[PDB]
């Protein structure tokens, strides 16, 4: 009877669903049902998400056993996004000590070069080029090829392998099962070989790795690998495609960029906050013990959908939220999380994203899409909103 179904997004673009908004206002708490699993709270202000987020009572581990609510029939379980203090704790201080700030910055000019390198096969077959195959889908999967020291000569095969792992994939069951043995073999492999010699890259920093007297077995850095590729992959080639896309079919963002490049990563924080990139809001958390949320008793082992997508929009945050204000200043947004599970990527997406801006706009000032708007076909894989195919001109 009373829950709303869910998600309120459509996918076919990257418009914020009003009904977010008007719960919001009057109905900060509610219930929603999912096209496959449970039933489940869902919060939206900006102050309620962030609490969500941040508090001990709120966890992540029965995702290892319950019927999330979700998108899509199957359930994808474990990874650091599955874990809770402390065995989450010791393994993202482990993976913090190698993966550094310092380390996501030192990647700016090979990610500079790589841009320079997919924009170069863009110019060479022609216009329209496919944003999307050429750039986003490019870009993210061959940085972390170079962030872990996969060796240049393999980046294609391993860029193949990652293909598989998206969820615009059309590929069967079994040749997905074949990618993932295949990336899992080759990045073991990796792993012994930068053990043997250490080299300056984050699979050795792993390996070297120490926490007090602790240290990664060899089983949690081939997990952690892979984790990091997936979690660094899809959603930054989705994040891209979507920027460039606002980019192309919104003048004064080109024009303000154009005029001042030096604009670049307020742009970026900016993007990231007003761009609703979930179809819905993935990753439930989980109330330990009863928990009372804006008047409402949330019971010991209900699901919490904490939407940043409605977060970042909220009026009571944000001052006219809806407005993409390049110099919008705070902005203290959730794009990249919050709490303890805070996108551990976030330094080197900002890197990635500022990247693809900077390169763009230098190589391809006028670039703008090859086909009316309307006509854009959108990605039906309803975990992430973005475009299949960006054909542009320049
Ligand atoms: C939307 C992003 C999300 O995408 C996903 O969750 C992607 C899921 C795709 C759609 C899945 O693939 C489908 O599986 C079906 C059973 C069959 C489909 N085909 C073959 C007919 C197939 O397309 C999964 C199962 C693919 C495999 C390789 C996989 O495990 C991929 C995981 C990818 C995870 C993500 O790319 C990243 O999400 C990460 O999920 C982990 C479970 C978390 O721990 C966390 O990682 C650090 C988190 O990142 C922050
Ligand atoms: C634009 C690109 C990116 C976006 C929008 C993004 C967003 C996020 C968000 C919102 C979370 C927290 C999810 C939650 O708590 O429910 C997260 C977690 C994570 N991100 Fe990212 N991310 C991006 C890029 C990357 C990259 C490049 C990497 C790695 C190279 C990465 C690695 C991870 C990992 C490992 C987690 C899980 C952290 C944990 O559970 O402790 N991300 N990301
Ligand atoms: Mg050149």
């Amino acid at each position: 009877a009373e829950p709303r179904a869910y998600p309120f997004n459509d996918v076919h673009g990257l418009t914020l669903a009003g009904r977010y908004g008007e719960l919001q206002e009057t109905e900060p708490v509610s219930r929603v049902r999912p096209p496959y699993g449970e039933e489940a709270w869902l919060v939206t202000r900006y102050e309620d998400v962030r609490a969500v987020l941040g508090d001990g009572r709120f966890v992540r581990g029965p995702s290892m056993t319950r019927d999330e609510p979700r998108t899509r029939p199957e359930m994808v379980k474990g990874g650091l996004l599955s874990m809770d203090p402390p065995e989450h704790s010791r393994l993202r201080r482990l993976v913090v000590k190698a993966f550094t700030a310092r380390r996501a910055e030192s990647l700016r000019p090979r990610a500079r070069e790589i841009a320079h390198e997919l924009v170069d096969q863009m110019a060479a077959t022609g216009q329209p080029a496919d944003l999307v195959a050429m750039f986003a889908r490019q870009l993210p999967v061959r940085v972390i090829c170079e962030l872990l020291g996969v060796p240049s000569a393999d980046h294609d095969r391993f860029t193949r392998w990652s293909g598989a792992f998206l969820s615009t994939a059309e590929v069967t069951a079994e040749e997905m099962q074949e990618a993932a043995e295949q990336a899992y073999a080759y990045m073991g492999d990796l792993i012994d070989r930068r053990r043997k010699e250490p080299t300056d890259d984050l699979v050795s920093a792993l390996v070297q790795a120490r926490d007090q007297q602790d240290s990664l077995s060899e089983q949690e850095l081939l997990d952690l690998a892979i984790g990091l590729l997936v979690a660094g992959y899809e959603s930054t080639t989705t994040q891209i495609a979507d920027f460039v896309y606002l980019l192309m079919t919104r003048p004064e963002l080109r024009r303000q960029l154009l005029d001042r490049p030096e604009l670049i990563p307020s742009a970026v924080e900016e993007l990231t906050r007003w761009v609703p990139l979930g179809v819905g809001t993935a990753f439930p958390r989980y109330a330990v013990e009863d928990v009372t949320l804006r008047g409402v008793t949330i019971r010991a082992g209900e699901p919490v959908l904490a939407s940043t997508g409605a977060a970042n929009r909220d009026q009571a945050q944000f001052p006219d939220a809806d407005r993409i204000d390049v110099d919008r200043t705070p902005n203290q947004h959730l794009g990249f999380g919050h709490g303890v599970h805070h996108c551990l990527g976030a330094p080197l997406a900002r890197v990635e994203l500022q990247v693809a801006l900077e390169v763009l706009l230098q190589r391809l000032p006028g670039i703008r899409l090859g086909i009316p708007e309307t006509q854009l076909r959108w990605s039906e894989g309803m975990l992430l909103r973005g475009p299949l195919e960006l054909p542009v001109v320049w």
